[PDB]
């Protein structure tokens, strides 16, 4: 658990340019030089009955070496449990971080992506913060409320189309989730990851 507090304590990061400043654990594999990279994953997947499941996210690398972060924008559909090479519906749209904003470094046809991004908000920056697995690999999953804040607050930023209430992943090898409905064929569930990585 605490062990998730370390990092969720911060949470939240409203101008996400103070990572550059924000040191982690650096381990040998880090070279003496490198400050690190933060990784920074935020991905709400959203399944319509009868329909495949479709993801939203953005991925940014903030290099506190360079002062600069890139990463991108992106979209998929997945419609089969199992692998099928021809569901190729994976677009991204590559941005760096200016200002605590996501600009586009290349050109967005579809307004409907362009207005995503200038809205987009990891959920770093907007959060605040029973059945447990273990198998040396941890995990904790709670059962939350409507009313918890950090539920409302995906409420708000995105339609989810199912009013249960969902389970809190919390999973580390970290990584945390929040699951609505895991039905077959029929997911919702959103994801996010903040660690530091060598550059």
């Amino acid at each position: 658990k605490k062990s998730f507090e370390k990092t969720l304590s911060m949470y939240p990061i409203k101008n996400l340019e103070d990572l550059y400043d924000k040191e982690g654990y650096r381990d040998d594999q880090f070279d003496k030089n490198d400050k690190g990279t933060w990784i920074v994953n935020s991905q709400m997947a959203i399944q319509n009955k009868g329909e495949a499941l479709k993801i939203k996210g953005m991925l940014l690398k903030i290099d506190r070496n360079t002062r600069s972060a890139k990463g991108f924008y992106y979209t998929n559909e997945i419609k089969t449990e199992k692998y099928e090479v021809a569901q190729d519906n994976q677009k991204k749209y590559p941005v760096k971080m200016i200002n605590n904003k996501f600009i586009s470094t290349e050109e967005v046809k579809e307004e409907n992506i362009k207005k995503e991004i200038e809205n987009f908000k990891f959920f770093a920056q907007y959060s605040n913060f029973y059945k447990d697995g273990d198998i040396s690999s941890y995990s904790a999953q709670y059962q939350l409320t409507n009313d918890d804040y950090n539920v409302k607050q995906l409420r708000k930023r995105y339609d989810i189309p199912t009013n249960k209430a969902p389970k809190l992943l919390l999973k580390g090898t970290k990584k945390i989730e929040f699951t609505f409905l895991e039905n077959k064929n029929e997911n919702i569930y959103f994801t996010d990851s903040l660690h530091l990585e060598p550059s």
